[PDB]
């Protein structure tokens, strides 16, 4: 009962974390130990109306990033769809979905990323996305829904996770406010990152425990 | 494209049949030759407006059944709900769901129709429904959720049908309101049978071309 999915928001040090069917908003406070919860945790059928007749009000959501504005794309299994997550207010539409992975990113047809995508975060470039499978990673543009090179293994483009748990697989991620920094998620444990698009560069350093460091996720997880 | 899911409507001789991600409302006319379309060909996100943001109204409904009163299961792969079709008005609604099969009959996990389920029909007695997957049936009760038998091939509980090509798969199926009497349907095939509930039985004779005897078809399948 761990975090499976997360995006930041457009309101300044903001994240959504979602946890089996429910989530959380935060105040990550990045720069910070005091982090609080600034609503939840609750039903993503209760918070989001838009979604509580949906597979994804029944059983959450798995995997996610955001784009720009108040949108998102939202995974569950082979299924996504993408939602204005209309922040601290009651205005919650979809917009496209839900659609396999196949029909909204054509491109991931035959690939590991067809039938589920573990976890991915918005990138600093363009409208650049990583996303997360296994060992494996994708790098997207979701505006022209193009694969912008090869699928690699995680390693191949984030070195530093080598030996470390992230190495073959992340539960769940989103991008920081603070410019080229990114926030991962397995078991109990977390990284803080500070990626270089195009390029392979390695920190952050201290691979750390979630809760010793996430104070305002005290009882939230594990979730069992 | 043909014919993937079909219910029988409270309404008197009145059917929906699904087809891709379309349907159509019929009299079909048992026993007489006014076999004619009330409404549609429409798309399933139009005609009801309680799934136009669900994968039913994005891909349609592979297979269902009527249960009681103005209630009927859907289903699209692993998932299905049981929705209020509310007959010849706007005020269709979820009931419950949609959630996984395995979630909303709990005896087909680790059976075949754990993933999707071919068809399935109405028995004239008590709550009871016959479902098909490959060249396998169940028969089971709705309202206390159960498995009345061991799952078994369709030959063992319809003979009539050995030899036909009913034999291995049904793409489609629905009771019709004259007792007894189901109709299914492969490609271009049907077939009108009479079942008894307990017993292994043919019969009715004459597996037909659909088009041959459904006149208001013609036009509506095969759907390209
Ligand atoms: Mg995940
Ligand atoms: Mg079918």
């Amino acid at each position: 009962g761990y975090i499976n999915a997360a995006f930041r928001s457009s309101r300044n040090n903001e994240a959504y974390l979602f946890i089996n069917d429910k989530y959380v908003l935060l105040d990550y406070a990045p720069g910070t130990s005091n982090d609080k919860v600034l609503y939840g945790p609750s039903f993503v059928r209760d918070g989001y109306k838009s979604l509580a007749k949906t597979i994804f009000g029944t059983y959450g959501i798995d995997c996610s990033f955001d784009t720009e504005y108040n949108e998102a794309f939202i995974f569950y299994e082979n299924f996504c769809a993408r939602i204005d997550y209309a922040p601290h207010s009651d205005k919650d539409k979809i917009i496209s979905g839900p659609k396999k992975i196949a029909d909204m990113f054509p491109f991931f047809k035959g690939t590991v990323f067809e039938n589920g995508i573990d976890a991915a975060f918005r990138s600093t470039k363009g409208k650049e996305v990583y996303l997360f499978k296994g060992d494996k990673y994708a790098r997207i543009d979701y505006l022209t829904n193009r694969l912008v090179q090869n699928i690699k293994s995680i390693s191949d483009g984030f070195p530093c996770l080598r030996g470390t748990i992230f190495e073959a697989g992340m539960d769940s991620a989103f991008a920081s406010h603070k410019t080229n920094e990114a926030y991962l998620f397995k078991g109990e444990y977390y990284a803080r990152i500070n990626f270089t698009p195009g390029s392979t560069n390695d920190i952050m350093g201290g691979v750390k425990k979630t809760l010793d460091y996430w104070p305002s996720l005290r009882g939230i997880i594990p979730l069992e």
